[PDB]
């Protein structure tokens, strides 16, 4: 199915683009001028699933708003950079149009004919703001934190099959079956694109403040893409529904691994350039 290489390249360029976003605002910081709360995040964390589970019905709501109003502002941040870079009246047009789309996705939720882009535009604008926003300080917090889910996603398969209202989560990127293009599914969620998509900004963040070369992002990216191709190949062959951070944390952390230990740069890594 022509999805596998649409999918593919949707949470590829987000993540690329992302990446090489994040390392542009640094080089700007440079020019012009945690270990411990990881409890903290598991305790909070795991309560939101356990209140989804309990409260479905009037938290899915909540959760559909936030991701409408959190969409549009990074629609409209990400969007602002572009007409920036072009040579106000404009800015709130350009508002307008965001916030008109976020309602209108809003409204047209179940119209699963032409809903789907609409998300996918929100869903690509929102990881592309998250990958760039959030600072991850040093690659010990990466490991922590890409461990720390990929741990989260083997609970995801080790515990569904042991238990076996109409709305949809938006965490999720759908793609229906481009071969005809009812329509079936191809589903992505925002953290399979984001908590990877921090690792490879790290990189690339890292690159920059060290020198001036593209080893590091170059490297993650072809790593994280590798891992994507090997998680669709899994699915392929063993007709099963395979969590994709179980193949791109491993393909991510062990290459920035090797590249950190090949190269006399893995002490400055792991406690960051501070």
């Amino acid at each position: 199915d022509y999805t596998m290489v649409v999918i593919f390249v949707i949470a590829v360029f987000t993540v690329a683009l992302g990446g090489y976003w994040s390392g542009l605002v640094e080089l700007e910081n440079l020019k012009a001028v945690s270990p411990l709360t990881v409890v903290i995040f598991v305790v909070i964390c795991c309560v939101m699933m356990v209140l989804l589970y309990f409260f479905y019905k009037w938290l899915v709501y909540v959760m559909i708003a936030i991701f409408c109003i959190a969409s549009a502002m990074s629609l409209y941040n990400c969007l602002a950079a572009l007409i920036h870079k072009i040579p106000e009246v404009r800015l709130i047009f350009l508002s307008g149009l965001c916030i008109a789309v976020a309602v209108v996705w809003a409204v047209f939720r179940n119209e699963d004919r032409w809903a789907w882009i609409l998300q996918d535009i929100l869903g690509i604008a929102f990881c592309l703001n998250l990958i760039k926003t959030l600072k991850l300080p040093n690659f010990k917090s990466c490991v922590i934190l890409l461990g720390l889910l990929l741990l989260y996603d083997v609970f995801f398969v080790f515990i569904t099959p042991f238990i076996t209202n109409n709305e949809k989560l938006p965490v999720v990127i759908r793609v229906p079956k481009l071969i005809y293009f009812l329509m079936p599914v191809s589903i992505l969620g925002f953290g399979d694109i984001i908590v990877p998509g921090l690792l490879i900004a790290y990189c690339r963040r890292f690159d920059v403040q060290t020198g001036s070369s593209y080893i590091y992002y170059v490297s993650s990216t072809v790593a994280y893409a590798i891992g994507m191709i090997l998680t669709f190949v899994v699915l392929v062959l063993m007709k099963k529904g395979q969590p994709a951070l179980l193949y791109l944390v491993p393909c991510t952390l062990i290459t920035a691994s090797v590249v950190a230990w090949r190269r006399k740069e893995m002490k400055k890594f792991w406690k960051g350039n501070s």
